């Protein structure tokens, strides 16, 4: 089962937790700190896109330190670049993720409130570093037995660049469909923080209902679902969309009215539906920002600005990775991981 999982002398006792495209995660015993950790094997070097997501996660996570964000406490790889085929990343061990919880567990308002807070608290740190996660969703939210939440997988994360956000209509995207903001299908590259707030809103809705709020089955169908609930965008909102093919598509649509949140979520806290509304606002300029969300009445019993830390060192203009070849991406992954080598 546990294939070629070659963590050195330090980590023993492996258990298969899960898999993915180009890697595997197992639990293991840290014979140094005596604590049982999580280790993720990565085999990305064949594809440039994988090397690009591996490099992004490592640069960022090594520079981040926050309780609601997953850490990288160690990295294991071959001593030379020629010999390095895989990379192992040691990270926090968490019992489950939110995606698995929503399948079998119904969350109490208290849990929804607490999970939401921790997501926003950690998102604040990320955004304060001028970084967008860009792939927030239930499966990227980890929980332990005492319901501590940590955000993971920054393979899609980018440095904010709102000046280069505008793009054409139905422009290709990578992040998960159900949690994709409307503007992504319209005129946005997803380079503004408002992208994350939308996903978090979709996650809030899903926590109230245990099912996706906008479960589109393909690219354009995603927009249909969102507009089916939010209704036709106002004139003022349409004017913010200057692209003609995007505006005209929205104009070609029949008028639809807003479907009441309380109609969708009968048992839901009204304070929760009010915030949900602010998060799932069509216009990304009007959409609530992370610090407003934290200060929202629904999260009153947790809100504490001084206990909600921001990044010490924010990333500057984007990392320029989209350009470099696999070969150069492997070197950068090599040099970024050097510090964890005993020969260092
Ligand atoms: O980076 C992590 N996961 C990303 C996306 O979620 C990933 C999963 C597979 C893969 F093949 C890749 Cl490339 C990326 C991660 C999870 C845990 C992690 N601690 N404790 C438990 C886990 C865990 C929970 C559920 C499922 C898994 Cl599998 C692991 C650490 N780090």
């Amino acid at each position: 089962r546990g294939q070629v999982f070659d963590v050195g002398p330090r980590y023993t006792n492996l258990s298969y937790i899960g898999e993915g495209a180009y890697g595997m995660v197992c639990s293991a015993y840290d014979n140094v700190n005596k604590v049982r950790v999580a280790i993720k094997k990565i085999s990305p070097f064949e594809h440039q896109t994988y090397c690009q997501r591996t490099l992004r996660e490592i640069k960022i996570l090594l520079r981040f330190r926050h309780e609601n964000i997953i850490g990288i406490n160690d990295i294991i790889r071959a001593p030379t670049i020629e010999q390095m085929k895989d990379v192992y990343i040691v990270q926090d061990l968490m019992e489950t993720d939110l995606y698995k919880l929503l399948k079998t567990q119904h969350l109490s308002n208290d849990h929804i409130c607490y999970f939401l807070y921790q997501i926003l608290r950690g998102l604040k740190y990320i955004h304060s570093a001028n970084v967008l996660h860009r792939d927030l969703k239930p499966s990227n939210l980890l929980l332990n037995t005492t319901c501590d939440l940590k955000i993971c997988d920054f393979g899609l994360a980018r440095v904010a660049d709102p000046d280069h956000d505008h793009t054409g209509f139905l422009t290709e995207y990578v992040a998960t469909r159900w949690y994709r903001a409307p503007e992504i299908m319209l005129n946005s590259k997803g380079y503004t923080k408002s992208i994350d707030i939308w996903s978090v809103g979709c996650i809030l809705a899903e926590m109230l209902s245990n099912r996706p709020i906008f479960p589109g089955k393909h690219y354009l169908d995603q927009l249909n679902h969102i507009l089916g609930i939010l209704g036709s965008p106002s004139q003022e909102d349409l004017n913010c969309i200057i692209n003609l093919k995007a505006r005209n598509y929205l104009l070609s649509l029949p008028h639809k009215n807003k479907v009441p949140w309380n109609r969708l979520f009968p048992n839901a806290d009204s304070k929760a539906l009010d915030l949900l509304d602010k998060m799932l606002t069509f216009n990304p300029h009007k959409r609530i920002e992370v610090e407003q969300a934290l200060a929202h009445p629904y999260l009153e019993q947790y809100y504490d600005p001084s206990d909600e830390p921001i990044a010490e060192a924010p990333f500057k203009f984007d990392m320029e990775l989209d350009d470099l070849p696999k070969e150069k991406l492997k070197e950068l992954i090599f040099e970024e991981t050097a510090r964890f080598q005993p020969g260092y």
